C-alpha cells in the first residue's frame, strides 16, 4: 500500500511508495517495534538473484532496462557465477553501487550530498602496505586543505571469509586513551581497548591527550600492520571560543575528518568488508557526542566552572548552558580554520529538503528519525516533526563484527 | 516471537531482558520490512469479542492480588460472562477500575513519568448523567490534583461507551489551555495551535476576551448529547508567571503558564470496556512548556523575541543563538514554577527516574514498553540517560488510545 507521513509542523505529506522495494528486515514485528535497538538481529544459489536484481535497478537507473548491454551483462554474471562462485562488478556498476549505499543510509542526515562521492576503487590492493597507500590518498584527497570532498575508498570483496581486508580502526582518525593508573582515563576513553591492541602490537604511545591513533590493516586475512598516518595529512582544529577568550586555554582540538572505517558495503550481493568512507563533520558529533557523553571526553564540568554556573542543582540547566557554548566554539573554530563544517540548523534543514527531492523522483526516502534527529535542541530543528518512515533498501552500509573478535592470528 | 529480547544501554553498558513483551496484544503499525516508530498516529464491541476480552482482564487482575484461580477468580469469571450474556457489557468493579487504571498509566509507552504509576487518585464517576454533573466532577479533579501546588496525579473516569451513540466525551484536548485567535491580517492572538476549538466555543456562545492567554471553557457531552459550555471558576486554575533568575528584562514578555497538565481526549481500554471520557493529569516537565509550548514555530514561538533582548547575533544559525535562548527560557520556566512552590521536574530529573523505574519493571515485571520517540526530551537529548538507553516498544492493556476529535462524528440534535 501507499504510506503518508506528515509533517506536524508544515502538515506537509509526502506518499511513500519506495517502501515496497524492500527486502532486509528492520528488526520489528506487528507486535514489537525495534526502531531504538542500535544492531537488531554466501553460495552461487543465493548470490545470482541479488545480482540480476542489483543490475536491474543499475540498468533502469540508467533507463537501459532490458536493452541488449543489460542481457548480455545478466548472461555475463551468470556464467561468472557459475564458474568461480563470485562476480566482479564493473567500473560503473561499482561508482553506481556506492552511491546508492549513501543514498539509502537510513541513519545519515547528510545525504543531500549523495551523487557527490568520489569513489577510490581499490579492487586490485593485496597487501596491508597497499591499504595504507590507498588510505592516504583517501585521507589527503578528501581533506583539500579544509575544502573537505566526501570520498570512499573500496577494497577487495570477501571471498571464502578467510581472507577478509579490514581497516581494524573503527574510523581512520581518532585519538588514543590511556588507563591510568590512579583509575581515570587520559585521551579518549572510548578507545582504550583499541589502543591497547595497537600497543600490544609494538606502538609506542605518546600518552598524550591527543595522539592520532596508527592505522592497523589487515589484507586477505593475514595478520594487521601498523602504520603512521603522515601527520601533515591530519588536519586539526584548535577549538576556542568567540566570547570567552579562557575556553583555548582548556586545551582542546579535533580532527577535521570523520572518515568511517569499520561498516561493510554490499552491492548486488558482493560484500566489501573494507570500504572507508568519510564527509565533513556536523558540529554536534564533536560538541556534544565527542566532548559531554558522559563516556567520552565528558567536558561539561570544567567548562561549567570556568563559566562559574550554579552547579548544585541540575535545574539550573547548567549542563544544558555548558553543552551550547561547547557547540558554538566548535563551529566558530573549523569556520575561522576554513574546515568544512555544518551545524544541526543548518543540516536537519537540508535534510528535510533532501526528502522532498526524494518522494518526488524516488517516491520516498527511508529515514531513521531516532539517528537523524541532532543531539541536542531537537524539536527546534525540522526533522524532529517530520514522521519518516525507516526500511532497508539495497545496496546498503551494514554492521560487521569487530576483527578483533573473529581473527585467528 | 523469541522468549528473551535484549536491550543494552550504550552509556552504561547494562544489558536488560525482556519477557513481557509476550503479552503484547495490538499492533504497533511496524512489520518485518517497515518502520512505523516515527509516525505519530500509526460500532462497538460484540459479545464474542468482549468474552475473550475481560476474561484476560480478569485474568490478570486476580494474579495481581495472587488470588489467581481462586473461588473469588472464578466466581468472578463467571459473573462477568453471564453479565456479558444478558447484557453484551459488564460493568467493572470498583477494586478492578482502579487497578485497570493504574496499569493504562503503567502501560503508557510514550510516558516519561511512569515512576509514579502506583501513586494515580482515581475518582469514579460512572453515575454522571448530565455534563452539568460532567462538570463537577471536572471541577473536583482539578482542585484535587492542583492542591495549591502541591500536585497529585488524578484521573476521573466517565460511563463506559454502550451502543457508540452515547458517548461521553471532554470536547477540549486537555483541561486547562488558552484561547488562540485567528486575524483578518493572519497573525494570531494567544496559542495558534487552539484556533479551531477556540472557533467551536465561540459558537457555542463563548463570549472570548480575546487576550493572549485566555483559559477556554469547557465543553461537555454526556450521554451522547450536544455538548454544553461551562467556565472553570479562575480560582481553581494556577497559574506562574514566568521570570528568569537573571534576566530582570524577562517578566516583561508577560509571559505565564498554568499549572495542571491534563489530557481530556483519549480513551481509556479496560477489559475490552472503552471510557471516552477520562480526563487524567500529573504534573509538568519543565520542557513541556518551556521548549513545545513556547518554542515551536506553531505555538507561541518566542525564540525570535528573547533573543533580541538577549543581543545575540541572529543573521547566521552558526551562532546557535537559537539554542542559547532556549536554554534560558526554560531555566525560567523551572525558576518560576519553584519559587511559586508548584511542582515541576526537570528534564535531567525526570529522565533519571525513568532509566531506574525501567530497570525496576525489568526486574520485577519482565519488561517496560518505551517509545523512544517520545521519552527523550526536545532539548539537549543526549546528555540525559534515556538517549542512550535502547528501548522496546509494545501495546499492553489496559491502555490509553487515540480516539476521533468528537467534533468530526458528533449527530448535533
Ligand atoms: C558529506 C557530509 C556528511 C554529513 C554532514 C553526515 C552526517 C552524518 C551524521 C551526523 C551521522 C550520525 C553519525 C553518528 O552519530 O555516529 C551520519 C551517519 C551515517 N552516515 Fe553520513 N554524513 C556525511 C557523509 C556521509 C558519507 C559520504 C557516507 C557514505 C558514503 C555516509 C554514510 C553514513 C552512514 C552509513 C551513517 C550511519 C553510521 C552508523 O550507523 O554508525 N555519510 N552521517
Ligand atoms: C505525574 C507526573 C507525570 C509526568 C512528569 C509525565 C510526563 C509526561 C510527558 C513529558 C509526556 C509527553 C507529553 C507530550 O509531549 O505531549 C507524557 C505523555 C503521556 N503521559 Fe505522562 N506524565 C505524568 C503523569 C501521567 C499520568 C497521571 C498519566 C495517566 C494516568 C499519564 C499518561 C500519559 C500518556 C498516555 C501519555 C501519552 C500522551 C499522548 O500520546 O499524547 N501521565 N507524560
Ligand atoms: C554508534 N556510534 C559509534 C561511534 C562511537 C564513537 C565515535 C564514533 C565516530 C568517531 C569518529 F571519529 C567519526 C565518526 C563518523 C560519523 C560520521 C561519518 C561521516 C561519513 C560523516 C559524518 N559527519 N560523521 C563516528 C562512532
Ligand atoms: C502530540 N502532542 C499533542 C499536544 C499538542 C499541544 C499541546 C499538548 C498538551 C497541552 C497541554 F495543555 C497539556 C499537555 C500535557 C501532556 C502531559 C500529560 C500529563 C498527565 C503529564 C504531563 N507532564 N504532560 C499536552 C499536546
Ligand atoms: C514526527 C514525530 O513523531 C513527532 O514530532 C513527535 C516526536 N516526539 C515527541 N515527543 C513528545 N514527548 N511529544 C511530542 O509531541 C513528540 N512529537
Ligand atoms: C539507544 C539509541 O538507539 C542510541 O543511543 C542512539 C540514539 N540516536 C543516535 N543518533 C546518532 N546520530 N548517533 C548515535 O550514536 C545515536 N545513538
Ligand atoms: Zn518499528
Amino acid at each position: 500500500r501507499f504510506l503518508k507521513v506528515k509533517n506536524w509542523e508544515t502538515e506537509v505529506v509526502l506518499t511513500d511508495t519506495l517502501h515496497l522495494k524492500s527486502t532486509l528486515e528492520t528488526g520489528c514485528t506487528e507486535y514489537i517495534c525495534m526502531g531504538s535497538i542500535m544492531h537488531p538481529s554466501a553460495t552461487k544459489d543465493q548470490l545470482f538473484p541479488l545480482a540480476k536484481e542489483f543490475i536491474d535497478q543499475y540498468y533502469s537507473s540508467i533507463k537501459r532496462f532490458g536493452s541488449k548491454a543489460h542481457m548480455e551483462r545478466l548472461e555475463e554474471v551468470n556464467k561468472e557465477i557459475d564458474t568461480t562462485s563470485t562476480y566482479q562488478l564493473k567500473d560503473t556498476e561499482l561508482i553506481y553501487g556506492a552511491k546508492h549505499a549513501w543514498r539509502n543510509a537510513s541513519r545519515c542526515v547528510g545525504r543531500i550530498q549523495w551523487s557527490k562521492l568520489q569513489v577510490f576503487d581499490a579492487r586490485d590492493c593485496t597487501t596491508a602496505h597497499g591499504m595504507f597507500n590507498y588510505i592516504c590518498n583517501h585521507v589527503k584527497y578528501a581533506t583539500n586543505k579544509g575544502n573537505l570532498r566526501s570520498a570512499i575508498t573500496i577494497f577487495p570483496q570477501r571471498t571464502d571469509g578467510k581472507h577478509d581486508f579490514r581497516v581494524w580502526n573503527s574510523q581512520l582518525i581518532r585519538y588514543a586513551g590511556y588507563k591510568q593508573p590512579d583509575g581515570s582515563t587520559l585521551g579518549d576513553p572510548a578507545n582504550v581497548q583499541f589502543t591497547e591492541i595497537c600497543i600490544q602490537q609494538g606502538w609506542k604511545p605518546p600518552r598524550g591527550r591527543f595522539d592520532v591513533l596508527p592505522l592497523l590493516l589487515q589484507a586477505n586475512g593475514n595478520d594487521p600492520e601498523l602504520f603512521q598516518i603522515p601527520p601533515e595529512l591530519v588536519l586539526e582544529v584548535p577549538i576556542r571560543h568567540p566570547k570567552f577568550e579562557w575556553f583555548k586555554d582548556l586545551g582542546l582540538k579535533w580532527y577535521g575528518l570523520p572518515a568511517v572505517s569499520n561498516m561493510l558495503l554490499e552491492i548486488g550481493g558482493l560484500e566489501f568488508s573494507a570500504c572507508p568512507f568519510s564527509g565533513w563533520y556536523m558540529g554536534t558529533e564533536i560538541g556534544v557526542r565527542d566532548y559531554c557523553d558522559n563516556s567520552r571526553y565528558n567536558i561539561l564540568e570544567e567548562v561549567a566552572k570556568k563559566m562559574n554556573l550554579d552547579m548544585r542543582k541540575t535545574s539550573s540547566l547548567w549542563k544544558d548552558q555548558a553543552l551550547v557554548e561547547i557547540n558554538i566554539a566548535v563551529l566558530y573554530s573549523f569556520q575561522s580554520d576554513k574546515v568544512t563544517i555544518v551545524d544541526h540548523h543548518s543540516a536537519t534543514e537540508s535534510f528535510i529538503k533532501h526528502m522532498e527531492n526524494e518522494y518526488r523522483c524516488r517516491g520516498g526516502c527511508p529515514a531513521d528519525w531516532v539517528w537523524i534527529v541532532p543531539p541536542m535542541s531537537g524539536s527546534i530543528t525540522p526533522v524532529f516533526h517530520q514522521e519518516m518512515l525507516n526500511y532497508r533498501l539495497t545496496p546498503s552500509f551494514e554492521y560487521q563484527p569487530d576483527p578483533w573478535n573473529t581473527h585467528v592470528w
